[PDB]
């Protein structure tokens, strides 16, 4: 009875290292330094992958999300990146977005720029999902049950006015 819309035609449309699950769950996940990203997945999520590199790493989690409306929620999970900081900065460039030299405002990664993304395409990213800090938690149960929850608060496919 919740409401979903069909996601991008070869979804996902850009290469990576991830594990696709259910196109239509609205979970991603994404497992930062840590090797984890099965657990998600056996907890029903649509996404869940590593993603080491605090800018074309962030561009390719981002454009394989908004491509997908039916995702409304993004986990941050596993250990995070040490000096690339990706957790962190993704949390900065939702909240707060880039400045126009396209650094991440507020961000503590060493490199945090998005060259290849439009501006279109971060406000989009910061509508259609909302995001659940699970940074340096590995714990399965915990990482389970939080995906679960989203999942039982999930408010259907996204739609801009
Ligand atoms: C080249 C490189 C950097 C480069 C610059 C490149 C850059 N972009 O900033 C430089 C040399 C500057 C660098 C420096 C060091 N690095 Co470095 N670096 C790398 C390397 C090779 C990057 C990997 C890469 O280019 N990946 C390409 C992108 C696309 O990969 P990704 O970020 O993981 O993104 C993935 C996701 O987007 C996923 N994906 C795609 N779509 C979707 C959708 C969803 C929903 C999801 C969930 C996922 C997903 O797929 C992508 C993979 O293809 C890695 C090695 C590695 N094992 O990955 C180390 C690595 C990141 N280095 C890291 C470290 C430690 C450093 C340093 C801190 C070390 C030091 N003390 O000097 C520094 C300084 C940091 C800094 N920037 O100043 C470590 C992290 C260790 C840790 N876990 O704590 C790594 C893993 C190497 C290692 N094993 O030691 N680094």
């Amino acid at each position: 009875m919740v409401k979903k819309k069909e996601p991008a035609e070869g979804w996902p449309v850009v290469s990576g290292d991830y594990i696709v699950g259910d196109p239509e769950s609205p979970v991603a996940a994404v497992t930062l330094a840590s090797h984890i990203e099965d657990i998600p997945i056996d907890a029903g999520a649509a996404i869940a992958g590593p993603c080491k590199t605090e800018n074309l790493g962030i561009e390719k989690v981002i454009a394989n999300i908004i491509s997908n409306p039916n995702i409304r929620f993004l986990v941050l999970c596993g250990s995070e990146v040490q000096g690339h900081i990706v957790g962190q900065s993704m949390k900065a460039l939702h909240k707060n977005g880039v400045d126009d030299k396209r650094k991440i405002i507020g961000a503590k990664g060493a490199i945090p720029y998005i060259e290849n993304l439009p501006e279109e395409a971060l406000e989009r990213f910061q509508k259609q999902v909302e995001i659940v800090d699970l940074i340096d938690v590995e714990d399965a149960d915990q990482i389970k049950e939080k995906v679960k929850e989203c999942i039982e608060k999930d408010p259907g496919a996204f739609e801009e006015e």
